[PDB]
């Protein structure tokens, strides 16, 4: 129970990493770059194989590059698929309804790292099992596995240097902030309204969209890497969940979601 | 002339007063509905009344569309019909379909003991779903409509059980003529290089998914008239992959190139939609 260090050290610390990323679709050749000025972050994303493509950070200012396209920027507080986002995790409020194994150390990057696992009280969410380096604190590999205990996705490191809706879910894992939630129009012939709620435990995060049932809808489950899609039809709502969540939570989830 | 009269029923749905009772037939299973209609003042005047399980009605009255069920809130959005109501092949400007289409008569047969005229239309590019409609002869009102995909096989049956066409207009309809109403440009980087002839851009729309970092999606919704989908592009995820499913007239449609996760929803057999997605180019 210590990531924290490794939370401060990605955050406030100059670094290189060469690391891959593997999933069920490819294993890819990455770069991050990391540092930090008059307390603002500078970040740096870059793909080795095939097209340059890039992603920088600054501030709350990321912004995308490649060949052949126009530039631009969006806000945001982090370049999220460029080191695993466990990176920034508020353990402290964490904690309280969570828990962190120590198991054992090795070595990732010929480097002695300390083997660390996260997990949910209830066992509702995922799971993560990091490689934190000894000397820095910087994570030299983090997986991502599911209940079972299979590897969802792999971070790994190679190298080193230095508005008001008419439904509320009654059940949640314990632990997820209703971070917002929003009504836009589906892009159909009709602007088909569909609200949404996202979700947040401060590592995971999910949203409840409800929309009308239309005859087409079917209940779904379709999960792919840490993607997890999950239709339900009843009560004439159509309610879709999407997010970093286990299909049998879930499924659970929006079978809880009354209305009225 | 078959396209005359598709013209006419268009016309009938839209001028008379009615009351269908009929029957939404799927996968999903068979739902009971009836349909009330009429015309008041140049202004449509309508609901669509679940006559099974709970009482889920809608409403229509000019371009505000009222939603009720018992134990929830009534609201109001805007809308020129009722979706999912009568078969929107109703609502088609044929007139715009003919140089695409074939509308094709294939004869007559009874419906809710009616005689009706037996019309298919049909997409000559063999791109679309196709469909069968027995029009009531007299009214022209649609006695039954029949989605069917490329293969012929029924993706969705609409189909009349209990008919009526009156003259005045119902205690019903007056009673929604006048009452408590509830209250109520873009510019992409890439372009689908190729479409089904007919079909063009309805709308686009930039808006952020709901995510923890707002992830950014595109949209751009097509239709030829008759039949819609949109084509939606987000940045590719290492989530991302290739999926189709099909469920009634709603295929979904997942690709993934050049760093784009490519969504297409609509009313396409899959092959189009698969077409569609692997001709979009991006800049240049
Ligand atoms: C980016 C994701 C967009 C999803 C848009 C889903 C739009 C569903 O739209 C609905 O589809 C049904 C068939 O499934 C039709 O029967 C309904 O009439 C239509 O409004």
């Amino acid at each position: 129970a210590l990531l924290q260090q490794m939370n401060l050290a990605s955050q406030s610390l100059n670094y290189e990493l060469s690391f891959i990323s593997i999933n069920k679709q490819g294993v890819e050749s990455l770069r991050y770059r990391h540092a930090r000025l008059d307390n603002r972050p500078l970040a740096q994303l870059l793909q080795m194989d095939g097209p340059r493509r890039e992603v920088v950070q600054r501030g709350n200012e990321i912004s995308y590059f490649e060949p052949g396209l126009e530039p631009f920027t969006l806000n945001g507080d982090y370049i999220v698929d460029s080191l695993p986002s466990l990176i920034y995790t508020d353990f402290k409020r964490l904690s309280p309804y969570y828990d962190f194994i120590s198991v054992g150390r090795t070595r990732i990057a010929d480097r002695l790292c300390e083997v660390i696992r996260v997990v949910a009280r209830d066992g509702t969410r995922y799971s993560y099992i990091v490689w934190m380096d000894t000397e820095s604190k910087l994570p030299m590999r983090v997986d991502l596995l599911d209940r079972d205990g299979e590897t969802l996705e792999q971070f790994r490191v190679i190298a080193f240097n230095v508005a008001k809706f008419s439904w509320t879910p009654t059940w949640l894992p314990q632990g997820f902030s209703e971070v917002s939630s929003s009504r836009r129009p589906l892009p159909t012939m009709d602007n088909m309204p569909i609200e949404s709620r996202l979700y947040s435990d401060g590592l995971f995060s999910f949203s409840v969209n409800v929309n009308r049932a239309t005859p087409s809808s079917t209940d779904q489950m379709l999960r792919t890497g840490r993607r997890t899609v999950s239709t339900s039809v009843r009560d004439n709502a159509e309610i879709t969940i999407v997010g970093e969540l286990p299909p049998q939570t879930a499924k659970r989830i929006a079978e809880n979601i009354k209305f009225g």
